[PDB]
């Protein structure tokens, strides 16, 4: 059922540093996501114009932003190209061996954390706000898989049972417990319009 | 021998705003073009992580900027993942119908120039200095090929016979009479200590 994996040395350090660094500045995190599922968004873009029917899975291509106090959650929906089990397992398609190889010698040379996407690999300032994240993703060639860590070193992947969503990818945030701004539609509001006003897909922010 | 495409009018509107538009700032115009060798540069590490066999076609990952006065080109070399003929003709690669949507849209409410790149068709900007742009381009699925355009609503794609380059991007910038500074040691150096400083690959700067 469920898989448990070692994240490698690297991505374990990176996370242990983003964990444990003061740092004020943590609503970067959201702008990274938003960034993160514009890319998917256009991947899958890119692919259907010559290929149409990779959209049979959803048309709409649009960003939703959910917060829930009663779970103390925030959840960034995309309807992107999704990741496969082998995407989720080598670092969540991203190439974070190397770049926290750049960002930690950057980091080095005078680069503060808010500059950690342009090592892409600004999801995991996800550790920033959350104690554990979760990712459910979809992608046409596969089936529908939960990534799941609350850092210390290991992640996990199991099939998704629950709620098909055919196309995308969910990232869900546990958020820590001084961390409940975030829940908040004004605050969140603010950061859009501040970070990620010129995004070109929808963003949709959910009511409670 | 030599096929001629018509850009699309989006792409051929975008163009003409980039030549015709008043715009002090062109050296962005480098900064564009460096991140999206970064970004194929990323795709191949990635490719390369399950399949090493990718890198036979060359195991270094670097970005080299090359000036030549006596030809007026600046010339971006990297030995990213390159561009299959088809990917060449749709837009090399990018969602530019859409991203120029995008871009237009952002302008209306209040973007500049220098943000192109946030809409995915920061290539362009090289319009800002450049009065034809020559793209040759090899990647491991295909043979290779060059790309050019002086604007004017068309592009053409050849097959290119000489220097094979193994793999990767090099476009050539034939630069504006009057914007020759973009090949000056001094003045290459600046830019990409200013707008590039934390790329995660080696870029050189060639001297003449
Ligand atoms: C290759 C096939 N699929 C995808 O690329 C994909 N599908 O859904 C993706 C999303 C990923 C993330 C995090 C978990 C990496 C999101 O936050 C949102 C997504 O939609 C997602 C994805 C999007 C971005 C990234 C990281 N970029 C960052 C810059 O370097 C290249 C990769 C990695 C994966
Ligand atoms: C899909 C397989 N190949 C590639 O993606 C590829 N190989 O070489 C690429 C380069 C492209 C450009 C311009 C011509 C688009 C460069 O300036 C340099 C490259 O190395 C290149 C490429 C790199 C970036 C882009 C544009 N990005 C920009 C953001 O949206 C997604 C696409 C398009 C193409």
């Amino acid at each position: 059922e469920v898989e448990t994996f070692a994240f490698q040395a690297e991505i374990a350090q990176l996370m242990s540093l983003i964990i444990n660094t003061f740092y004020s500045n943590k609503e970067i995190f959201l702008r990274e996501l938003i960034s993160n599922s514009s890319d998917a968004l256009d991947k899958i873009r890119y692919e259907s114009l010559t290929d149409p029917s990779k959209l049979d899975s959803g048309k709409e291509l649009h960003i939703n932003l959910i917060p829930n106090k009663q779970d103390r959650t925030l959840t960034i929906v995309d309807t992107g190209i999704g990741m496969t089990k082998a995407d989720l397992i080598n670092n969540l398609g991203t190439i974070a061996k190397s770049g926290t190889k750049a960002f930690m010698e950057a980091l080095q040379a005078g680069a503060d954390i808010s500059m950690i996407g342009q090592f892409g690999v600004g999801f995991y300032s996800a550790y920033l706000v959350a104690e554990k994240v979760t990712v459910i993703t979809k992608h046409n060639d596969d089936e529908q898989y939960a990534w799941e860590s609350s850092a210390g070193g290991s992640f996990t992947v199991r099939t998704d049972t629950g709620e098909p969503m055919g196309r995308g990818t969910k990232v869900i945030l546990h958020l820590k417990e001084d961390q409940t701004e975030y829940l908040e539609e004004r605050r969140i509001k603010e950061i859009v319009k501040k970070h990620s006003q010129f995004i070109g897909y929808p963003i949709t922010l959910f009511v409670e």
